[PDB]
């Protein structure tokens, strides 16, 4: 098929949190019928990065999402042609974070460029102060509107110590070409940094999703 059983991912991102410019730049490859993926980032420019690096790695493509084929596969159907999303994520404390990512298929390769915008987070929150332990399991609710896919979920990262800080996310995916449009459906999420250096250089972010009824 257009999009083969195991696809590679090469990715750039232009980001800038709390004033603070970086760029990081990754290959990795994943199983986009398994819902599975992983990949490997340097951070090319900005380091080391001031803030919690958790708030970056959903930045780093629901092709890769496990699907039944009674849910039409909004991501899938839109190759080779692509899409792009739009992402706002919320913090329980006033911090935010916009981010968009075009997607693309060269071979049997997807290739994102992403753009990430952070800001307002606390000088003594759990971002800025990198006391965050990872992200929690999540399920993302997606359904239409306006005739094009979104995605919702009540998120939250557990901290260092054990609580947890909340993180409302909303993001509009846009296929760029008629598709079939799916009826509201889930995906639960399971997001971890593998590895990591000291500070985030050099990190290997994985990811799995599974579509559900």
């Amino acid at each position: 098929g257009v999009i083969k059983p195991d696809m590679k991912i090469k990715l750039k991102m232009e980001g800038n949190v709390n004033g603070h410019a970086f760029v990081i730049e990754g290959e990795g490859e994943g199983k986009p019928y398994d819902g599975t993926n992983t990949i490997n980032l340097e951070v090319k420019e900005g380091a080391p990065l001031p803030f919690s690096y958790d708030i970056l790695t959903n930045a780093f493509n629901r092709a890769f999402t496990k699907y039944p084929d009674d849910i039409p596969n909004y991501f899938k159907q839109s190759f080779p042609e692509g899409y792009s999303w739009e992402r706002t994520m919320t913090f329980e404390d006033k911090g935010i974070v916009k981010v968009k990512s075009d997607i693309s298929m060269e071979e049997d390769s997807f290739i994102y460029e992403i753009h990430l915008k952070g800001e307002n987070f606390p000088p003594n929150g759990p971002v800025m102060q990198k006391k965050t332990l990872k992200w929690e399991p999540s399920t993302e609710i997606l359904y239409v509107r306006d005739g094009v896919l979104v995605g919702d979920i009540k998120h939250k990262l557990l901290l260092e110590g054990g609580g947890h800080h909340r993180v409302d996310f909303k993001t509009i995916y846009r296929a760029k070409k008629a598709v079939k449009l799916p009826d509201y459906h889930f995906v639960d999420h399971r997001i971890e940094i593998l590895n990591h250096d000291k500070d985030y250089n050099k990190v290997t972010v994985y990811e799995s999703a599974v579509a559900r009824y």
